């Protein structure tokens, strides 16, 4: 008398690279890079929050601050816009 | 280089679809609205038992028993 359906999203995993700068460039802004990648390749926008291993990071942070190169985060799309 | 990995993850739902034959391609219909009521987005989904794809034309019975767990993966948006 019922079925059980999990739908499923897959994951996109996106190898963004890091510029340059004398600037250097926050976690806020790796959100916006890796959502305009998602944009590009699913035609959603959506709204990231970033977590290292679990950890919530700050989106004030410096990316060299709280990531090596080749490291991974999680990104949790909260909404779409 | 200077490269991060970035993994964007989707909450995956779960839902219960009661059965009142009705087709595999039916219950994705189902499942479809019910995802569309919740997000706002309406999928295109290929429903897999324990891995394999059922196919659309199958009728339930023949595929699936009761309470049975199908994962739906979302293909593309309509
Ligand atoms: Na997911």
């Amino acid at each position: 008398h019922h079925i059980r359906v999990r739908v499923q999203v897959q994951d996109h995993l996106f190898l963004i690279p890091v510029p340059h700068s004398s600037d250097t460039h926050s976690v806020a802004w790796l959100a916006e890079q890796a959502a305009q990648r998602y944009y590009q390749t699913c035609g959603l926008l959506p709204r990231l929050t970033l977590r290292k291993e679990g950890a919530l990071l700050a989106p004030q942070d410096l990316i060299p601050d709280v990531l090596q190169s080749n490291d991974e985060v999680l990104a949790e799309v909260t909404s779409w816009d």
